[PDB]
């Protein structure tokens, strides 16, 4: 029912864009050390993913459009523990780019760092305006990590993901590690990856997968290679339509990196119309490509 307009930032354009992105792109290379040597990649993919997740198909209520992580209801969501250090990355970027809004930075944070990590290009559109701490939403919109495929399924209907959509953005889970600290889940240690690859697929489809308890009392499925997986990462497996589609993606790298791209471009973009004469999606060319 609520209605998000994209607004452009006054007077900018690409190549202001490009710049953020290159900040951002640079304090990820820079800043090498964090989490044992992630790195700040995958913390924030996660950020823009919790900042769009509270999205309601319904009422419109949530997004990223509003920026409203900055607030402290949502800052201290439970679901969002950890992401704090994301926060803390981009503070210096927002401050020598103080004209970008809240939810543009954190979702161009996640465009950056996907394609820093080698993954595919995602197009993305500014004009997200900052909104009132009276629109944060509530605690309790991002989903469950101990539940089944069902789960998954109907919690993702709220965001108008289909079968294919969830199990392309849950290719994600290659990314990084969980932190007994912030979900009461663990690992990987010495197998995580800040490397943007398809290998979440291949690691349910052909490793020896454990169902053991963590030192939280929480389930979670381990393999003697040190890789991890939550419940609802292994449903995937356990349900057959979500299976033919791992299946597909551990098979074709180009497909899950084309059908990421767009899952999570959506999923950056629910809740916002966009003006018939806004502008195009950018996309943002890497460090790499523009030999920086
Ligand atoms: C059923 C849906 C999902 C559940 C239950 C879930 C749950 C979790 C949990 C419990 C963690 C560990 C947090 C921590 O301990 O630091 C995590 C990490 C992560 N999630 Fe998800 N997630 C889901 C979907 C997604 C999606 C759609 C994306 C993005 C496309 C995503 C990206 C990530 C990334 C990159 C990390 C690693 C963060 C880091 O290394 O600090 N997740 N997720
Ligand atoms: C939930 C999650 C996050 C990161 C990684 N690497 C694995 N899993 C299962």
């Amino acid at each position: 029912t609520l209605v998000h307009v994209a607004s452009v930032e006054k007077g900018r354009s690409y190549e202001d864009f490009q710049k953020v992105y290159n900040a951002i792109a640079l304090k990820l290379r820079e800043d090498d050390e964090y989490d044992n040597y992630i790195g700040y990649g995958p913390v924030l993919v996660r950020l823009a993913w919790h900042i769009s997740g509270t999205w309601d198909k319904h009422d419109n209520t949530g997004g990223s459009y509003g920026g409203t992580y900055r607030f402290k209801k949502e800052f201290n969501d439970p679901s969002n523990a950890g992401l704090q250090n994301g926060f803390k990355f981009l503070e210096p970027i927002h401050k020598e780019f103080p004209w970008i809004s809240s939810g543009d930075l954190f979702s161009l944070g996640g465009v950056t760092a996907v394609q820093e990590m080698q993954g595919p290009k995602i197009p993305w559109r500014c004009g997200r305006v900052d909104t009132p701490e009276d629109t944060t939403p509530d605690n309790g919109r991002l989903p469950d990590a101990d539940k089944d495929a069902g789960y998954v399924r109907t919690f993702f209907q709220r965001l108008n993901m289909n079968d294919r959509e969830v199990v392309a953005l849950m290719g994600a889970h290659a990314l990084g590690k969980t932190h007994l600290k912030n979900s009461g889940y663990e690992g990987p240690g010495g197998a995580a990856n800040n490397v943007f690859t398809n290998e979440f697929y291949l690691n349910l489809l052909n490793e020896d997968w454990k169902l053991e308890k963590n030192d939280a009392n929480n389930e979670q499925w381990d393999s003697k290679s040190g890789y991890m997986m939550l419940p609802t990462d292994y449903s995937l497996i356990q349900d057959p339509k979500y299976l033919s589609i791992v299946k597909e993606y551990a098979n074709d790298q180009d497909k899950f990196f084309k059908d990421f791209s767009k899952a999570f471009e959506k999923l950056l973009e629910d809740g916002i119309t966009f003006p018939k004469d806004a502008p195009s999606p950018f996309i943002f060319k890497t460090l790499e490509e523009q030999g920086l």
